């Protein structure tokens, strides 16, 4: 559904999510 840098306030996760 979305493949970008999922940056959360404390942890950044750049992955590929449906």
């Amino acid at each position: 559904g979305f493949c970008r840098c999922l940056c959360r306030r404390g942890v950044c996760r750049c992955i590929c999510t449906r």
